[PDB]
């Protein structure tokens, strides 16, 4: 089965995404996440090869979250996703 963990994400709709690299861009994410649901905003920090995906409704956030938790592999490049603030 699963180990089972409880992070510190109660009503957080933002999701952090690292390991972007020049290879990966914003659009690639906007679409990869957009599928889950509306996207409030997307702040891609090149200096930190990361990006923050915000959702209007936690609903899409949660879904993408788990489906992103070290599971979101775009452009044959795994990405470390973690709940934001």
């Amino acid at each position: 089965g699963s180990s089972g963990s409880s992070g510190e994400d109660k009503t957080i709709t933002t999701l952090y995404v690292g390991g972007l690299g020049d290879t990966i861009t914003e659009t690639d994410l906007r679409n990869h996440f957009y599928q889950f649901g509306e996207i409030r905003t997307i702040t891609v920090v090149q200096r930190q090869q990361c990006a923050f995906i915000q959702f209007a409704t936690r609903q899409a956030a949660e879904v993408a979250a788990e489906k992103s938790f070290n599971k979101l592999i775009v452009n044959g490049r795994r990405l470390n996703v973690k709940w934001g603030r």
